[PDB]
């Protein structure tokens, strides 16, 4: 075993922390929850992950670190009966992240890189969303069915572009940081076009104005037609929210100010319905007619902070891929609470950074149009970029596509170790597998529980589900922490400096509390289904 | 053993056949899906019961038929592989229908017996659901826990009051049946006040008209206050579909007539926010305000074929309680195979008939008033009523939580035998009992899954789960009938006239295509864990 540090602990965790939801979700979330916020809920799901690690280098400083995975290590180190819990969660949480990788890359694509590529439209006026949901399912099952005929057959590719995928993620945070400091003396151009407080969908009309002139003659525009539903000038049909207010062009970006950071300082929440509005702008109050409400920026879901914590926590899950190397490295008691504590470290350094940065380079009303309605259809995060946005949408769209595949080669190694290690029998029959070892019936399984994922077809809808598995992992290896030291049991001594039970106990009660904050309901399931496993022995 | 057909087999499954949907939702779905396709769900909803009637009496006519329950006819007759599945099945089906059953009887409290006994309002303009739905849980928790207590201590009160309940059932159908009748020659009055081809809620505004005379003078009404939002009568304030409109009012139930029954016979489904309107007005066609959207009946939820299916199921649901006293009657073989099948016939006959009544007196803007807002908030079956809707209120209200006592009672007692019969030994906990011999940790389970589906807090999210359940119990009652024919096994030479194996098959392809009819979601999750279940042996 000849491994460092660097390239055996850090760079997988590095990989496999950051994500989809900083290129898709991170300024969404800063617009809605307000930078004080936004910087509690990075606080908050970032000391859940930093005091399992703590508990995790006290499992890797008990022993031998035994080799091959991270199960293995747990399962030697804890009994069977938590490795058991743990293993299960653990891999149901990475094939639900396969599931949630595959729906950003479809978000991706069917938003930004070709409309065009869309079977279901929006027939109607109203529901665009069930299009949009039979548009992502469908999508879904031909990637999904791709990439497991990929891992199926070529798992000795999918493990050569490793870096590549890596590359991408860093070049394109890179860009963001590069272009954020730019906005300080020379911000790019993105007007956004309002009325009154509501901002407007720019897509659909032409010019951000009330009349123009054609021929020396004062004619009303295409933005007119829309509300007045009449070329006239003078007539009586308008909404007198129209009527009453003026049609004003903001920046978007209005750059790096403490101005700009002091507006999006505070939460602004929505329901489903409600208009992204800015709060410095007169506004006459009239009322509006409902034929006049698709030419508007829409809040697609109602939120709050116990919605945005649950989005929110996938970002920070990934440190359990820092000992599936244990085996290789040189010094893996030495080299794993290193490691994996420097990544937790510096990933939550970019997400404090970056939500600053958000809240002090682009406006409010920008940072709240998920899909980008405001601009002209593009990437909140891209149009901060230096070179160009689309290098963040090909990056991003890269990246989701590589992260899907990792979990798809990790997962099924993973039910496969479980299966031969026989503590569930009921799970006997997934220990088969080929002349090279690889499994077959578990990445069926896999393929087949993702699917369940893919088919809720929302990248809102299936982040709590992972924060519920993986949060109850982490839950399991600190419970598997402090209760072997308060009942004293032999062959458990850890070796680490910074490791006390009352650690692993506050973790263990703070992955619970968000555990009911990420989705009360189905934690009050798990907590049945606990309870009746423990009325079991 | 002395107990005929009659009070052995027959009304006790016609006591739970009969429920709460007929008294909440049958006019409901008879308004949204018009009467030949409410014929049509009610004709598909009792093939499946039928069907299964003819595979359980294949059960009856087999043997000895042994003594105590539906759970020890299957298990002794099929295997106890088969049984142990079916057991299952209908005790979550159970203790789901006690939640549904509280759940009616919490809506009827809440908006018709007593509204100001609501704890949370709805504060604002709009979200009256969330305020309901916090209003739904508390009193569900509340009445979940006294009756588990009354569980806990009374059994043999509650056994004692089970004719009342039956009794209330017939005397509030009697009095449906005996008020469509003078609805021929005398309906009652209660007009329904509507603008253009919409309606509105009649219980904000005092008249149903757009101006009036008082003190000889022409002042606008209440109603115009709400539309133009101020109270001169030439202001241009006033939205233009109030403007171009005329208010008007209608009989509410125009009395039966073929013309009545010639307009309710076709669909009207809707999406969720839209109006309930007319069809034969004159409607001149104008843009409306946002604001005045709370001025109308508008859809409570999305409604089409498969959401009414997956309601309306568990109306039909209730064979499997006529073997409870399988060892109490004189002939067995004889006295459940009829009993079970002409109980089926017979409130098969009731809800088709009912059908074709709804779809003749009462005009279709009345039926699709859930909640009844078009009617001063009434039910839509009880001013129909013959002596007062009074009594249909307080009728329905007694017999749903009589309905919730009987499910309490009886799924603790059905998992107390499972337990004893030591097929599945993670179950094995929950064979403790007092000296009287009643489960005390049965009942803890039964109250703990029954609140997961009171958190839920929606009649018409509830129902789809029930259908769920009680299906799945079906199908295996006939791939256990069918397979033992198929496989020519010994000790099952069923010795019934009607029987075979065709029609057992057909009842599972039929009772699994309303599986994927009611939820297609869920069912494709049952069916991930029935083909696991089969790999594993
Ligand atoms: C150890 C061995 C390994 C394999 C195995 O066991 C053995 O492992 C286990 C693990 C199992 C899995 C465990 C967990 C599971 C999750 C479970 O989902 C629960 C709820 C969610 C799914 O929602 C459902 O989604 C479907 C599809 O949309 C819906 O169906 C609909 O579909 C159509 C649409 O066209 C239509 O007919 C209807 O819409 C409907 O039929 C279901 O109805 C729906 O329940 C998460 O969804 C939740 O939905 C809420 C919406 O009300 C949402 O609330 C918010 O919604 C929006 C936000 O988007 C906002 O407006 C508001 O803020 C809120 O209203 C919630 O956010 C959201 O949580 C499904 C099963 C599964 C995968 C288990 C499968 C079996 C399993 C793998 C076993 C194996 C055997
Ligand atoms: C043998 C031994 C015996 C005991 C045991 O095993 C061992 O038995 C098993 C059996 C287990 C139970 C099996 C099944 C279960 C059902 C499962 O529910 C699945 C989905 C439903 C629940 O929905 C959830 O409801 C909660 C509460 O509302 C939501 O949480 C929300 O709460 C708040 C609101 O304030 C807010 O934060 C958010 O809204 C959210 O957090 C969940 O999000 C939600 O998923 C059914 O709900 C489905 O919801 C859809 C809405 O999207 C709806 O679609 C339609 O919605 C409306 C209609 O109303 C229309 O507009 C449209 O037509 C559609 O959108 C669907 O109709 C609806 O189906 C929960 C677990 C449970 C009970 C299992 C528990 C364990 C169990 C008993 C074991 C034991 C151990
Ligand atoms: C919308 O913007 C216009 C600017 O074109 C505002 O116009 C007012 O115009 C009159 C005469 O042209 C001036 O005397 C006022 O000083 C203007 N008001 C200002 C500059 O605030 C108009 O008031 C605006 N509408 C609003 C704010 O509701
Ligand atoms: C944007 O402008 C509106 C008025 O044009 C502001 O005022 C609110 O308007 C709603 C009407 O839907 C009223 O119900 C509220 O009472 C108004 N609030 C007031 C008068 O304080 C609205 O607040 C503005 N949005 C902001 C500042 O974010
Ligand atoms: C609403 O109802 C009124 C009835 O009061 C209709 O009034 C019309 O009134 C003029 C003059 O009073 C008559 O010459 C017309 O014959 C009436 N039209 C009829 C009876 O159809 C009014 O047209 C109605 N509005 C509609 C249908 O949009
Ligand atoms: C009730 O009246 C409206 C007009 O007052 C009817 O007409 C529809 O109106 C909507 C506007 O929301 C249009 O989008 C449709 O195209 C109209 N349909 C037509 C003209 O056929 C509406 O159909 C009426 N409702 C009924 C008869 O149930
Ligand atoms: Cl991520
Ligand atoms: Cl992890
Ligand atoms: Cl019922
Ligand atoms: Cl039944
Ligand atoms: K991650
Ligand atoms: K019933």
């Amino acid at each position: 075993p000849s491994m460092g540090t660097l390239m055996g602990v850090y760079l997988p965790c590095l990989q496999n922390i950051f994500g989809v939801i900083l290129f898709l979700r991170l300024t969404w979330m800063v617009g809605t929850a307000g930078v004080l916020q936004a910087l509690l809920i990075v606080l908050i799901c970032c000391c859940c992950t930093l005091l399992t690690a703590i508990s995790m280098s006290a499992i890797a400083t008990n022993g031998v670190v035994p080799a091959g995975g991270s199960y293995f290590m747990i399962s030697r180190s804890l009994g069977p009966e938590f490795g058991g819990a743990v293993g299960l969660c653990f891999y149901l949480g990475t094939t639900f992240a396969a599931a949630m990788y595959i729906l950003g890359a479809i978000e991706i694509l069917l938003t930004y890189i070709a409309p065009p590529a869309a079977i279901f439209y929006p027939s109607g006026a109203h529901d665009t969303s069930n299009a949009t949901l039979n548009n992502m399912r469908v999508y879904g099952t031909i990637f999904l069915t791709f990439m497991t005929l990929v891992v199926f057959v070529g798992v000795k590719y999918v493990n050569k572009f490793a870096s590549l995928f890596l590359a991408c993620v860093i070049i394109s945070i890179l860009s963001i940081y590069a272009g954020g400091i730019k906005s300080i003396f020379d911000p790019p151009v993105f007007p956004v076009c309002m009325l009154g407080n509501r901002t407007l969908s720019r897509d659909q009309f032409d010019i951000c104005a009330k009349t123009a002139v054609v021929d020396n003659e004062t004619v009303a525009t295409q933005l007119w037609s829309f509300f007045c539903h009449s070329p006239n000038l003078t007539t009586d049909s308008c909404d007198p929210y129209f009527m009453l207010n003026n049609v004003t062009e903001i920046p978007g970006i209005p750059g790096a100010a403490a101005g700009v950071l002091q507006e999006n300082l505070w939460s602004a929440y929505l329901e489903k319905g409600d208009i992204v509005e800015k709060h410095g702008l007169p506004s006459a109050d009239a009322p509006s007619l409902k034929e006049s409400l698709p030419l508007y920026v829409v809040a697609d879901i109602a939120t709050s902070f116990t919605v945005l914590v649950g989005i929110f926590f996938p970002s920070v899950t990934g440190i359990m891929a820092g000992s599936n190397r244990s085996g290789d490295l040189r010094d893996a008691q030495k080299s794993i609470p290193v490691g994996t504590i420097l990544a937790i470290i510096t990933t939550s350094l970019v997400y404090f950074s970056s939500v600053v940065l958000f809240g002090a380079c682009i406006e409010g009303v920008v940072l709240r149009d998920k899909y980008g309605d405001g601009v002209s259809r593009n990437l909140v995060v891209g149009t901060l970029a230096w070179p160009s946005p689309w290098v963040i949408v090909i990056g991003s769209f890269f990246s989701t596509c590589g992260a899907g595949l990792q979990s798809l080669t990790g997962a099924p190694r993973l039910l496969q170790a479980i299966a031969k290690d026989n503590i569930i029998p009921f799970l006997r029959v997934f220990g088969h597998g080929k002349v090279n070892g690889e499994p077959t019936w578990a990445l069926l399984l896999t393929a087949l529980i993702a699917e369940l994922g893919i088919l809720i077809a929302s990248l809102d809808m299936v982040a709590p589900i992972l924060s519920m598995f993986f949060l109850m992992c982490y839950l399991f290896v600190n419970l598997a922490c402090a209760v072997q030291t308060l009942l004293r049991t032999p062959n458990w001594r850890p070796r680490f400096k910074y490791y006390h039970w009352a650690l692993s106990f506050l973790g263990m009660s703070l992955c619970l509390a968000l555990m009911f904050v990420s989705s009360w309901y189905y934690a009050l399931v798990a907590m049945l289904i606990a309870g009746m496993i423990y009325k079991y022995i």
